[PDB]
């Protein structure tokens, strides 16, 4: 049972690149979720690291477009990104020190974050970025 399922109704932004990057995030989170129910710590870490790298790139992609187009709520939206990047960096620090584990609570938090962020934050840039 996949943790996350993308639909257009719930998550579509009317912005092609963003919808595509979102669908990749959901697939990479789903993979990490399944791995996080095991004790395969090396595989957990590789999938965690891949997912974080991709998310940071997604945020940059959204920010570069918002800023270039003079989107009204760019700085607020970047602030929400930058707080999750700080949480991700802190988790990588603790995980790669052997001080914290990644488990299905970790991936449920990323789920919770995304399923709030996409509809309530990302969908707001649609009109600007699809114009
Ligand atoms: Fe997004
Ligand atoms: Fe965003
Ligand atoms: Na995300």
């Amino acid at each position: 049972m996949a943790l996350m399922t993308w639909t257009a109704a719930e998550f579509g932004t009317n912005v092609g690149f963003a919808d595509d990057q979102h669908k990749t995030i959901f697939d990479m989170v789903n993979k990490l979720h399944d791995t996080a129910a095991t004790g395969n710590r090396s595989e957990i870490g590789k999938q965690l690291d891949a997912l974080i790298d991709y998310v940071v790139m997604h945020f940059k992609s959204e920010e570069t477009e918002m800023q270039k187009k003079g989107y009204a709520d760019f700085a607020a939206h970047k602030a929400e990104h930058d707080k999750l990047v700080g949480v991700c960096a802190d988790l990588q620090k603790k995980f790669h020190a052997g001080e914290a584990e990644v488990n299905q609570d970790t991936t449920r938090f990323v789920r919770d974050w995304a399923v709030n962020h996409i509809p309530k934050v990302d969908k707001l840039y649609g009109p600007c970025l699809s114009a």
